[PDB]
């Protein structure tokens, strides 16, 4: 029954281990940080009064579509292409990614069912060529932010929501990787063309492992003390490493698939 | 039932919108049904059947809720109204935000009375709205009606009809409550806290009830000079602007007159 502000909320942040400059993508449940002064907003002024104005917020966008064409065909010429300026985030992932996508300044994807909105000084570097096939490998905001040694906040939110655990998926030598394709519209040349798309399936669990199965690598990771807990507003969160959790999820993963 | 761009055009061709018409639009989107493309749609096939040169308006107002008043010892750590970055008031549903947040929609100043708007003329009707006053005739309300605009309920209770509050300004009646606020706003790119007053917009005048807008727009359509119909799934009305305000002043000022 505290109230946050956007100067309370800098604390927490920096308490957590966010710091001057660097990169965090965030996944978020916004009522479990309770009630704020200015709203979410103070939040995302929080953040970025703390990285700086060199640092990069990101949110998972995705894209809002729903299999429709899949679920009807002749719904076909009615279904608006994805446009990385107009296409609404999925509900999904709730009101977050879409804070920041239309918040002024910030930038998005071009593939549609992986894309990042992100907002600061390497945006562009971030939502530039991400690659439409196989869209959480190396060629995505996900990939880089591990080259940038960047950072994951799961603001509130449920552990195994750790997007960054699918580019791990992608990376680990595992056996019988489940491929996805599926042909969605995009913009080539300004106008509205259908694409078949690939990459593996981030939609479903691999191989029986339970479709939480993100939540205890999560855990386990936590236990070995590199990551690190705490408060912000009255949201319980974990700040995490990027490049550490991602190496060691493709370990877990590895072994897994080993052992069988 | 599903609706598209396409058909969403046609049921707004239905119930009167043309080339180049300005239409200030309150809704209830979630009765319009299922859409294929989400209420994006709606503000799509509204501008495929206005044009480039018509207008699309909704009103943003903004998330303060008193909290000045909520309580000081908070004062300071409440942002100023951006009119490029505060939020709209999630009262009046989604349909503002849809088209605050769309490429090259518009907003203006005046906080409480802020309007969102999107095309031809959307730098008109968000230019020089007035700080104090901000329902009289240099708001985008008063300009709707020099405009000859249109208001169009999308399925939305008929009593947040905000055009109206623009009549009670205009109307000579007795004892009109003044309402005087304090509110953060930017000045010199600097948050200031400043003094506003407008009248009432909050509670009716002392007489009718909360809901009354719902008994005038009701007795306008007797009228005949309405438009009831479908968009979607949702019952809706399309009203012109001058008309409406015209008729509403009326109705206030003899209603006062009964002294
Ligand atoms: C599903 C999930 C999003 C649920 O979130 P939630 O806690 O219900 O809340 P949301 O983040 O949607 O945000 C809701 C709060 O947003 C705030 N909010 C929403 N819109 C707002 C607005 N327009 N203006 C101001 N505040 C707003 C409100 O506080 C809202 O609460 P309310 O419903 O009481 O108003 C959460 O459990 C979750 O899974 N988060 C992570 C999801 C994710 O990142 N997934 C990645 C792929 S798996
Ligand atoms: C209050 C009021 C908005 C509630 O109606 P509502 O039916 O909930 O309508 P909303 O406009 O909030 O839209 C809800 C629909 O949003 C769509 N929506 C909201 N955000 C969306 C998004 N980001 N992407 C896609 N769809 C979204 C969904 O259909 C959503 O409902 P869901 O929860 O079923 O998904 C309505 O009764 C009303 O009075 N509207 C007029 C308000 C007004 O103009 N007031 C003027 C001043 S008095």
């Amino acid at each position: 029954s505290r109230v946050s502000t956007r100067s309370s909320l800098a604390e927490d942040l920096r308490a957590i281990g966010l710091a001057d400059g660097d990169a965090v993508l965030v996944h978020a449940a916004l009522r479990k940080v309770g009630k704020i002064v200015g709203g979410p907003d103070d939040i995302l002024d929080a953040m970025r009064d703390v990285i700086g104005p060199a640092g990069t917020v990101l949110g998972y966008a995705d894209w809002q579509l729903e299999d429709e064409i899949r679920d009807d065909p002749a719904m076909r010429e009615h279904i608006p292409a994805f446009d990385p300026l107009r296409s609404r985030s999925i509900r999904d992932n709730g009101f977050w990614p879409e804070l920041i996508r239309t918040t002024p300044g910030a930038l998005r994807s071009a593939s549609p069912g992986a894309s990042m909105a992100a907002i600061g000084g390497e945006a562009e570097w971030f939502t530039a060529d991400h690659a439409l096939d196989y869209g959480y490998g190396p060629r995505s905001p996900l990939g880089k932010l591990v080259e940038a040694k960047g950072k994951v906040l799961m603001l509130g939110a449920p552990l195994d929501t750790m997007t960054l655990l699918h580019h791990a998926e992608h990376l680990a030598d595992f056996p019988n990787k489940r491929i996805l394709r599926y042909e969605a519209p995009i913009l080539v040349d300004g106008e509205k063309v259908w694409r078949w798309f690939e990459e593996f399936d981030t939609s479903d669990p691999p191989d029986g492992l339970a479709d939480d199965y993100f939540a205890g690598i999560v855990e386990e990771f936590l236990a070995t003390g590199r990551g690190k807990r705490g408060k912000i507003g009255e949201a319980s969160s974990v700040l995490v490493p990027a490049d550490e959790i991602v190496a060691f999820a493709v370990d877990w993963l590895e072994r897994w698939g080993r052992t069988a």
